[PDB]
């Protein structure tokens, strides 16, 4: 028949969708043409066109909404089994799910969906982009605890092994509540050992803001300040001047951001 007929066909006769060469050499047609035609047939609606760099992979619309469906899948359990996490490793979801697509293609399709607004694409994790996570009532609890020991810390946080110990948790566990934590916005990593309630660095900034209105200070002058030994302020001060809101000028720093 006609070219958009053949075309039609060819595709309906790859499940897994086909690239443009390959649809080209079997429609007879001209890279040039079979392009025009599947821009054509995407513009109605009857054909998907990942655009993979500058090649285009074509997929029946039918088979792209079937691999949607087993991303919510996919997705919905690991995000219930894991509600601490943030999403399924990108490898683990293509190796498990999309083996029988080239990897090429499914980058092309995570890019999509995140396009869309379907997906959270962060790192190298996968994650619905209305992901709600969904904890149990112990789970909820020692988020709690979790927070307000902080909270009460205040400019002198446990570290990480301190709390690991006092909650008697292995360091897995306590690296994904503290990480689940850091993401919510309640705690801040000021380095590996220590994490800061959120609310109480925003205090010490302040604090900073007050010791620097005079001059620029020293990590002694920080220390008193802040009534907290070095141990706790050395890390501070260099989380400090990564975020630019202070700047060592010398040998004491300066205070450059809001
Ligand atoms: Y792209
Ligand atoms: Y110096």
């Amino acid at each position: 028949g006609s070219p958009e007929k053949i075309l039609a066909q060819i595709i309906q006769e790859h499940r897994e969708g086909l690239d443009w060469q390959e649809a080209a050499t079997r429609a007879s047609l001209s890279l040039e043409e079979t392009r025009k035609l599947l821009q054509s047939m995407a513009a109605a609606g009857q054909v998907t066109l990942l655009r993979v760099e500058n090649d285009l992979y074509a997929i029946s619309t039918e088979r792209y909404q079937a691999w949607w469906q087993a991303v919510t899948r996919a997705l919905e359990e690991f995000h219930s089994r894991y509600p601490l996490r943030p999403g399924l490793a990108r490898e683990e979801l293509r190796s498990r799910y999309f083996s029988r697509l080239p990897a090429r293609v499914y980058q092309a399709l995570l890019e999509e969906w995140s396009r869309e607004g379907r997906l959270q694409l962060a790192a190298n994790t996968v994650a619905l982009a209305g992901f709600t996570p969904s904890f149990s009532e112990t789970q909820k609890k020692l988020l709690k605890d979790l927070e307000d020991k902080y909270r009460v810390s205040r400019w002198q946080p446990p570290s990480f092994k301190e709390v690991a110990g006092s909650f008697n948790l292995d360091p897995s566990e306590l690296e994904e509540l503290l990480h689940y934590l850091v993401r919510e916005g309640v705690l801040v990593k000021i380095n590996d050992e220590f994490y800061w309630h959120r609310q109480a660095l925003g205090e010490a900034r302040e604090v900073i803001k007050n010791l620097a209105s005079t001059g620029p200070f020293g990590l002694a002058e920080a220390r008193d300040a802040l009534g907290s030994s070095r141990k706790y302020v050395l890390p501070l001060l260099e989380y400090l001047d990564q975020v630019k809101f202070t700047r060592r000028v010398g040998d004491k720093r300066v205070v450059v951001g809001n």
